[PDB]
């Protein structure tokens, strides 16, 4: 029936897909969760402690991460900390399109606890249901997220009515597996949510266009980065954007579902494409599953390598802004022209580190683009470092060859008890990166 949210009702017509839907050390890598940066990820990517201080750090919640059930306990805490209101429910309850239509601006301004109170108790933890992807009348794919994806498709110049079944096989995932921004009012309350797809087209939602959008919208300054004092925006899991940007598998005609919901019927388990002896891959690939596993590992190791290069280069710039501010506080003049150019280049580097870092395929969704973006992040950061090293030297402050990041000073009081960055550790990259923890 129309308006039936209960997956158990849909499960009486389609028991197989209902059965898979409710179902939920590794040699593969993962990036960071943009909305839940953990102490574990800071330990893995040490530059993140300095770059993300001011965004919020938390404990790794090692619980099942499937669509069917989503507990609200940690989402309540995070929401109330950020004053995000109902925003964090947008991609995590089939009631989100209904709540936003009925509450309007109040869905974003009303505290999380009061928005969650409106959802029936029997479905408080229902995450992503059949109604979010399927039309109940004919089981064809649909866009339940009109207020987010529907609006973002208009920005791309896409006629939603002319979308093919193949396009919907990725766009149904693009309802949530994309980057978003939260516009805020003067009282730091959330006043909306949008995908920064202005200026982009289908098959080309580039980091250049996303960054240009973020930097042009003063309302999406969601936090203050502590090391620099700069008000910045943020990027979260840009999976559809990275994948669809002319990637190898996008050009090959693969959709998200070819790897994540492969046929046998379409697998409704959100299981890893690397499991079951690479069965999702073997549908196109003639190579041994071990060869395919080794290729994913080589892509992920290459991406991690570039994440550390670009991340340590970006952290070096942020640390030099901190030295430049401390010099200004002492009455030393820092050359305005050098400083402004360095800040402009620094933001270009920072958003690129977050863009690839927050995408959890660790380069696999678009290996060539992951390389281009992280290579550009290093070029932007190294040029900002050039101008800040010069500005500091002009002001009488000599920056050594190895920059002391003092990573421990960016650990919250809770994090100091869980993690320590050895001050004697020195990163000396073959390309020029030279930092000490
Ligand atoms: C919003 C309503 C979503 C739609 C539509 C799709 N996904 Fe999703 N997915 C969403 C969330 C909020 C989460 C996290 C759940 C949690 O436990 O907090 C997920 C998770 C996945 C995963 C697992 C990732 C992980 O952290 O291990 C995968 C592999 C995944 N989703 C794939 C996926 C695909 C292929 C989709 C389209 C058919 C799709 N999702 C749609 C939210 C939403
Ligand atoms: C849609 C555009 C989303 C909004 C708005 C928010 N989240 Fe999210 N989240 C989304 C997806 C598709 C995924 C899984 C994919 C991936 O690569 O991780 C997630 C994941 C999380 C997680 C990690 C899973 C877990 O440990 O349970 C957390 C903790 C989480 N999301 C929190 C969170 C908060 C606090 C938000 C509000 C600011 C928020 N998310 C918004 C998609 C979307
Ligand atoms: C989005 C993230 C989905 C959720 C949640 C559910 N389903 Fe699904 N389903 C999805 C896709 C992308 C596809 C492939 C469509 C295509 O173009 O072939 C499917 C397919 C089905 C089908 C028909 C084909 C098949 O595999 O048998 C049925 C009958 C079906 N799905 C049922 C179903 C039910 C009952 C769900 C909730 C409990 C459910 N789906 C959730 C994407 C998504
Ligand atoms: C095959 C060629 C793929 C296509 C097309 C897409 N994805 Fe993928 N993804 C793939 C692999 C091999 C991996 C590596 C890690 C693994 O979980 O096995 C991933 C990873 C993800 C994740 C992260 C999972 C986690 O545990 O956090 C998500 C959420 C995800 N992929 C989503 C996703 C979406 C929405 C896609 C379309 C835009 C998409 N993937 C395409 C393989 C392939
Ligand atoms: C078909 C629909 C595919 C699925 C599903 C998967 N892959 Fe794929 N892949 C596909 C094509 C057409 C190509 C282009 C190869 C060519 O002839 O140029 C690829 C390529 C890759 C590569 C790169 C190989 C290289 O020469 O460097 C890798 C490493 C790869 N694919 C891995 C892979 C994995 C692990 C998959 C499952 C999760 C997977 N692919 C699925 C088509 C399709």
């Amino acid at each position: 029936p129309d308006g039936e949210v209960d997956p158990a009702v849909w499960g009486k017509a389609y028991p197989t897909e209902y059965e898979m839907w409710k179902k939920t050390k590794s040699k593969y890598k993962r990036g960071f969760d943009a909305d839940h940066v953990t102490y574990d990820k800071l330990s893995e990517f040490p530059y993140m402690a300095l770059l993300f201080n001011g965004w919020g750090f938390g404990i790794a919640y090692n619980e099942p991460r499937g669509h069917a059930n989503m507990v609200r306990d940690q989402l309540e805490i995070d929401s109330a900390r950020l004053k995000s209101g109902g925003v964090c429910l947008t991609c995590k309850t089939p009631y989100a399109p209904k709540l936003e239509k009925e509450m309007g601006i109040d869905y974003f301004k009303t505290p999380f606890k009061d928005v969650l109170a409106k959802i029936p108790e029997k479905h408080k933890t229902l995450g992503v249901a059949c109604i979010d992807c399927h039309d109940n009348k004919d089981m064809s794919l649909r866009i339940s997220r009109g207020f987010t994806l529907g609006e973002a498709l208009k920005k791309l110049g896409v006629d939603q009515a002319k979308l093919s079944r193949q396009e919907m096989r990725s766009l149904v995932c693009a309802q949530c597996h994309v980057t978003y921004n939260i516009p805020k009012d003067a009282d730091k309350k959330s006043i909306g949510v949008y995908f920064p797809w202005q200026g982009s087209k289908m098959g080309n939602i580039s980091v250049e266009n996303i960054i240009k959008q973020i930097r042009s919208d003063a309302s999406v300054g969601e936090w203050t980065q502590t090391v620099t004092g700069f008000k910045l925006g943020f990027i979260r899991h840009p999976e559809y954007e990275l994948f669809s940007n002319n990637s190898v598998h996008w050009k090959a005609g693969a959709a998200c579902t070819d790897c994540h919901m492969p046929y046998t019927v379409s697998d409704h388990r959100v299981m890893s494409p690397l499991k079951n002896d690479m069965k999702a891959c073997i549908q196109c690939h003639t190579e041994k599953p071990e060869w395919l596993r080794d290729q994913v590992i080589a892509i992920q190791d290459r991406t991690v390598s570039l994440m550390l290069r670009s991340g340590y280069a970006t952290a070096t710039v942020a640390k030099l802004f901190e030295k430049a501010h401390a010099a200004q506080a002492q009455g030393k003049q820092i050359d305005k022209a050098l400083y402004d150019r360095a800040k402009d280049l620094y933001e270009e580097a920072f958003y690129r580190c977050v863009f690839i870092g927050a995408e959890n395929s660790v380069g696999f969704h678009n290996p060539t683009e992951a390389m281009r973006v992280l290579g550009d992040a290093t070029a932007f950061a190294t040029k900002a470092e050039a101008l800040l090293r010069q500005a500091l030297a002009k002001a009488g402050v000599d920056v050594p060859l190895t920059v002391n990041l003092e990573l421990n000073k960016y650990l919250d009081q809770r994090g100091e008890k869980k993690l320590t960055f050895d001050p004697k550790v020195e990163i000396k990259d073959p390309y020029g990166v030279q930092v000490r923890f």
